[PDB]
């Protein structure tokens, strides 16, 4: 049988899934939403380009849970756009998610995409009662795919060349550590010791890497990113579908690693075909420390208001 | 240097289009349209999504034309929707694309998608200036998508087992050959002998293929396809940047085959980095004759109807 | 658990299937051969390459038919080259083989290439008593290939646009059909009748089609055709893996198609994740049937020879 | 018009890159050869391979160096097999092959492969008088591929997120720098402190990547690496071709860097349209520099040994 991948949401991201799942041939996609006639449509049309470009994969649209069965892959992007009380609409979401994948695709690794991230995954998580190795949460791909673009344009280098690393979310709650971070091997503090860049240009970039969600949004005005977004989820399933042990950001479960238990954080990940297989853990400086626990800390309380509204978590 | 490919409209075919230009790494892309921080906006967005594939090309969103300079390549989706009404605000539009195609990309590969788009083609062939070889609409690629798509569905067989014959545009103007499209080189009406499906089941699919554009319309109820359409579209271009002699049916200009000169319609063509270089002209029968005439009049009635608001097309 | 793929033969088509396997993330590849050193230097050295394009599979070198355990697709093209007695050597070889696939892959779908084929799938078949829709010959694929590359030389169109229908073998066991054989749609007999090309050169087309793996052999002296039947056969095994239902020539087991029973022949096929999952009939006229028998009697012929050698094939 | 490949030698590495030029559409492709027959077949088999991917493309043989013409990359294996008196035969060849591309395509990319690399390189740039960042020899690459695959294997990750820095040439001539190699960008050095490995182990895939050639030799036993080299190559013609600014470890010639003048050395570059569009200066600690030093002072001593039996090199 091919693989299956579920998508929950069928809006601007999950639209781009199916696309790239269907031209990357990942397998059948089922594309889910409460909206009538929207996934069905998007289903429809991607199926249609199929044969232009060759690929053979079954479409679906759906807005029974029943059409998920079996998914060996659940990308969520379910919510609302924030048009504080997006977390209570979305919390709302997930329970009925989870309940969703928790009876048809129990076994499915499970990718959260849906605001605020962090607290959303670790919700879906308790939500499904899947193990915490097989439900992760997109933003850190994200994070490092906008700076990865900023500095080759820096350094008009090839983008395959260009290497961060990131742990934590998105905005101030991001942690880039510029040692970790090369060109062809070469750290970017070294880079700028050649003249390459400035230490200047360096630290507008990394704020730029920060705002990377908000300048989408102030360009677009009626939405946010999508490509990029659904790019670095469709890898995130790639590195689990092909067992290929990528390092990718993404948020986990921890338990005991950086100091924190029973979170979701941003932290570097092997990921392969059981899932998160393995959390990677390098020490951080007082500063990068610092900006660490301040975003647990901001984490912490987002999930405090979830248990809020879901003592049930 | 990259090919360039500049992408006139930057909704929801033109980002799909750039999408797929840079998966595909045909190029550099232009997002060109007239409302600010959209083709921004997507451009980024894409370019930002690179580093994940480890595609190397520049995006860029403008709102001047001058940004399309010397593009190998122009799509254009630039237009209203519909919510002969059409017809006039997408007209003048032409006319504004058209202008700044003959300034700034006048040896432009140019694929046209806006509807209605057997008028609309032919019309931004006038105002542009180029020469017709040059420039085609995308129609017949879509309507072979999904037909091909029904049938291998009906069939369980691999869309790339199957091959469609269409003539014509969308609608009541498709002239679909079930004879000369197969599964495998099997003809469709030998499959329906076999008992592989039934002439029923053949013909719905036809009707189906028809009112395919309608369908998703319907399914979305905010908007129409995109994804097919774009797919089509940059298959198009990628034959003539590949100089692959795909044959393709496109909107093109008609110089004496099947009767028709001085027209744009739907035929098969092969397409390589001279654009149209051949256009497949076959027999037709009475029957296929009478059909392919009806629809042939159908869009020379929406070109006169342009005449009358654009003189300077006559 | 990755997809595992096990090349049963070493040499110029087993490296050429460990590559290309690699390269299109098949899938984990092992390597087996009865010579040392030849199917770990090739292993190593695709592994070596890995990172080059990124892909992530792990390339194994075997002398020991465990290697190939739980091995998803089995591609098969241990024998010896031709220096009626080669039939015997590589009758043998089967044999081997056959006993290393029903101890260790009995699950697997396998694609054989050894020579001489028709009588070689059949045996292995045997030898190995997988189920008959599990283990198919590479040969039309091969065929097809080559008659559509010339033929897209002819037209000068894409070779993604030409279609070819072809049962049997190769060289005077091959039975072409230029009826189901097609430009996009358009079979060849119309191509002559619009000008094309001409019968004489379409006649020459299929020849030169009937003699392509001797004409590789007498240029490149030394050793018969690897990149084609590799490409041929790596298709085959896709289909499979990915469950594409593409329709494709191999050889199959007839079970009342065509009035035969009991023997492979080359036919148009369906594959998937179940194997040979449809056996294409269709209808010959009186030329063709007798055409196709005789090929199916040289086939027999072959088989019976066989038995000769290893009567447990009875 | 399509890009023109043209590959100076149709062996193990000559077929494997038309096959990869095929496979990932990079153009035309010329292969070209002394010896009659071989780049014929290899050329004709490959392009009868086409219609199973779909990539169009032609593949010409030739034994006269007039088919190259005007050729965009052109990758040179053309020499005699390891069975100084090598260094006067290969000579010989690159002399053949510079008044080759001179006549016939003075504006190519020019990546050398045939051996001794370092010396044979910097003799063709010199033999064809193109350019000197026209002019590159692939080692650095292969060499960082194998490294990158060993390291792959110990930390059980992707060969994506592996990356090593490598200056030099093969074997005891390779200068890696661990401190500029990482795991997610993650430094090799540190990587010992985490636990993740060892110092030895560290110390034994450097000892191996240096041995890596001789590895595929010993197993193969009668002949040399193809896959890997071939696929190093490759991704420098691409870089090229698609104007992409990969950096990559190339023989280049250095003028000023390292404080090197008028010599060939592997240093990490940026390959784009103009060829070597950038060397990478690193500053070096004494250890590093005295082996580099070293290292370039053996690629001297070569070069002037060359200059001993071609005084037109001085
Ligand atoms: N409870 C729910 N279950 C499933 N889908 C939902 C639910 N609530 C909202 N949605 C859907 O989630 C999607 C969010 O899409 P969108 O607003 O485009 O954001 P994104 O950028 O994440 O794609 C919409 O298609 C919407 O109908
Ligand atoms: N005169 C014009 N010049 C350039 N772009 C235009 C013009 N008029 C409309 N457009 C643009 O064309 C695009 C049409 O996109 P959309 O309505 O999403 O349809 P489609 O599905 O064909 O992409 C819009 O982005 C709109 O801003
Ligand atoms: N009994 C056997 N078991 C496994 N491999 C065998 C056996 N006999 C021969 N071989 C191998 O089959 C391979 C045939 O390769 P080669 O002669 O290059 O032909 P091809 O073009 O079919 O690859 C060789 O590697 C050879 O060692
Ligand atoms: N003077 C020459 N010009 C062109 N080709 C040559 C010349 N001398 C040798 N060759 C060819 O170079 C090729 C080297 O191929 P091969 O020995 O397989 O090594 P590799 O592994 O580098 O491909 C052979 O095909 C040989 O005929």
């Amino acid at each position: 049988a091919r693989n299956k991948i579920a998508l929950i949401g069928s809006g601007m991201i999950g639209g781009t899934l199916a696309h790239l799942a269907g031209l990357k041939e990942l397998g059948d996609v089922v594309l889910f939403d409460i909206a009538e006639g929207t996934p069905q449509g998007k289903g429809l049309d991607i199926a249609e380009s199929s044969p232009v470009d060759g690929f053979d994969a079954k479409f679906t649209g759906a807005n029974d849970y029943a059409a998920i069965e079996g998914a060996d892959v659940v990308i969520v992007t379910a919510g609302v756009p924030r048009k504080d009380d997006l977390l209570g609409i979305n919390l709302k979401v997930m329970e009925q998610v989870g309940a969703g994948i928790k009876k048809y695709a129990p076994e499915a690794f499970v990718i959260c995409i849906t605001n605020p991230l962090d607290a959303m995954v670790w919700a879906l998580q308790k939500f499904s009662g899947l193990p915490a190795h097989k439900v992760v949460g997109m933003a850190g791909v994200l994070d490092s795919a906008r700076f990865r673009y900023f500095l080759s344009e820096e350094f008009n280098v090839s983008v395959e060349d260009v290497t961060v690393f990131v742990l934590g979310g998105h905005g101030d709650s991001m942690v880039p550590l510029a040692r970790y971070s090369t060109v062809a091997g070469i750290p970017l503090p070294d880079l700028v010791k050649m003249g390459w860049t400035s230490q200047d240009k360096l630290d507008k970039i990394i704020q730029r890497t920060r705002d990377g969600g908000a300048e989408i949004v102030g360009l677009l005005k009626t939405g946010s990113a999508f490509y990029a977004p659904a790019a670095s989820a469709i890898q995130m399933a790639e590195s689990y579908l092909k067992d290929k042990k990528r390092v990718l950001p993404v948020a986990a479960q921890l338990s005991g690693q950086y100091g924190v238990k029973d979170m979701y954080v941003g932290v570097p990940t092997v990921i392969g075909a059981n899932g998160v297989e393995r959390i990677i853990e390098i020490d951080l400086d007082k500063d990068e420390k610092a900006q660490f626990d301040k975003s647990v800390a901001s984490v912490a309380g987002l999930c405090e208001a979830c248990i809020g509204i879901a003592p049930s978590l």
